[PDB]
């Protein structure tokens, strides 16, 4: 007879369970990016950030989401034509906590 | 000492887990909904569709995801203006499977 | 005298009519089951699916008309020579939504 | 004759450099404990919280720095007799992401 799998969101989303988290996303910065205020950010912190990422950081001190460009040059750019890029120099300090994997939209 | 309660999706996100599944997106019908080709539509076919809901829908014998209206009648609706909309008279058949209540889009 | 008991087709091929609905078949990957483009599927969701019995199911979110395979392994299987079949591994999720009991041939 | 040993604040206050960070801290909902608004907070991850410590958390996907409290239950309490302690219950997620050992005050 045929057995229904009842469904596991952790087995289908979840890489690293050990180390994955979420995070609220805040504000607007990237809704181009499909990211909205409210939303849940699964985030996984046992992969290594790359260009395009989109990555939760620590800039001086003060957290965000935000795309993690590494060329030309390193910096943290919006998804929000309104919004504008953040450099990464040397007297500032970049700091990446995980990468969001996938983005959780509520509809009711 | 402190100990870490891992996360877990299907606390989280299920409410009627015996009948909850996930259907993947099609088409881009529904996407000022939201809703993009490829995404992870979460349905739950416990709960009864309401004016406003998104729905899996067969009209016809052919299934769809669609905005439910039932007034000022009964159609389904998409969330692109490029998209018409579809009325169930009475010589179609419209059959509602489950009502989506998350949207799961990828990041990669 | 002699009375006309009229046809009803709901008496004569639904058996559990408060869980049997109708899926229009696509494609040609059941032809050789005698299942065309067109034509209409009766499915009955009240019947548990078995061996050798043609289903409506969701493979990995997407929807199929296959023909479900549990020994000697689960598999879906269609019934035309140029596809090929489906294997249900771990990583993969099966859904039946329901057997088909009847196809309906439309001839003019 | 004497050589002047310049000063060195990472080996003064720093255990785990591999896993210390600094956050900036925000409002003052934990002023009475000497943290306040713009004030650097030097974290160590490398260190599992107790009773009593002061950390960096993240409630629901909200990230905050509060005391944390496990007896005689689970919760996250400011320093400020103006705001309210945050209850962690089996509904609610919490994440610790390291310990405030030191705090840095700017006197300009």
């Amino acid at each position: 007879d045929y057995v229904e799998q009842r469904i596991d969101l952790n087995q289908l989303l979840i890489q690293h369970p050990s180390a994955t988290y979420f995070v609220k996303a805040s504000g607007d910065s990237m809704i181009d990016g499909g990211i909205s205020d409210g939303d849940l950010l699964i985030v996984d912190s046992a992969i290594t950030a790359s260009h395009g990422d989109i990555v939760i950081a620590a800039v001086d001190g003060e957290f965000t989401v935000k795309k993690l460009q590494l060329r030309p040059t390193v910096q943290l750019i919006p998804m929000n034509s309104a919004y504008s890029p953040i450099t990464i120099s040397s007297e500032d300090t970049l700091d990446v906590f995980g990468v969001v994997i996938h983005v959780v939209k509520a509809m009711r």
